[PDB]
């Protein structure tokens, strides 16, 4: 029936109603970090997030998304291997049921407990919907979550997640400044890649950040606590909505350092 990440309409599944499931340039991918080619020519991330502009927050019924104003240029991104400017619209995270899994891309074969997307479109394209259909549509950021101590910035999140317990909910969120989810360090693994949720277009250029973020048990605790199912029907606690790692096939990582 409808995708999602049960048993029935999981990952495995998705290749039926969304044929680019098998495609050439599907995310996530595992980093292999000793084939990775450092590249010098790239240059640093530029992540102007000074004016970002929050709205809210949205269970969409496979995770939650906090939405951007993108009617300008406020929240973006450039620099790195990006030609253009990106505009933030919307960041969204992936988790497990147990601390050991969650991520979708991998390092050496190592899981994540989460990972955050930060995802962004280029501005040549006047529209989001126009840069899906693009190959240099989208740029997303990548952040791997640890389990550690607790992020002070994540809990404004956290603490709105009763309100948005299930499918179709959705809550005013205003003033909250995505700086507060960044790691010390901006070096990156890049590689072109797909959304990586149906409709899987193969539109995105990612860019994975080497350091993790920690979060504490209590925090990633409250992820679980939110469902799948809307008000009313059966409850299916959002737990492992994250996609298994794809084939590397005619792809290069590149690494912004050494
Ligand atoms: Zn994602």
């Amino acid at each position: 029936h409808h995708w999602g990440y049960g048993k029935h309409n999981g990952p495995e599944h998705w290749h039926k109603d969304f044929p680019i499931a098998k495609g050439e340039r599907q995310s996530p991918v595992d980093i292999d970090t000793h084939t990775a080619k450092y590249d010098p020519s790239l240059k640093p991330l530029s992540v102007s997030y000074d004016q970002a502009t929050s709205l809210r927050i949205l269970n969409n019924g496979h995770a939650f998304n906090v939405e951007f104003d993108d009617s300008q240029d406020k929240a973006v991104l450039k620099g790195g291997p990006l030609d253009g400017t990106y505009r933030l619209i919307q960041f969204h995270f992936h988790w497990g049921s147990l601390d050991g899994q969650g991520s979708e891309h991998t390092v050496d074969k190592k899981k994540y407990a989460a990972e955050l997307h930060l995802v962004h479109w280029n501005t040549k394209y006047g529209d989001f919907g126009k840069a899906v259909q693009q190959p240099d549509g989208l740029a997303v950021l990548g952040i791997f979550l640890k389990v550690g101590s607790a992020k002070p910035g994540l809990q404004k999140v956290v603490d709105v997640l009763d309100s948005i317990k299930t499918k179709g909910k959705s809550a005013d969120f205003t003033n909250f400044d995505p700086r507060g989810l960044l790691p010390e360090s901006l070096d990156y693994w890049t590689y072109p890649g797909s959304l990586a949720t149906p409709p899987l277009l193969e539109c995105v250029t990612w860019i994975v950040l080497k350091e993790p973020i920690s979060v504490s048990s209590e925090q990633v605790l409250k992820f679980r606590k939110l469902n799948f199912n809307g008000e009313g029907e059966p409850e299916e606690l959002m737990v492992d909505n994250w996609r298994p790692a794809q084939p590397l096939k005619n792809r290069q990582i590149k690494a912004s350092f050494k």
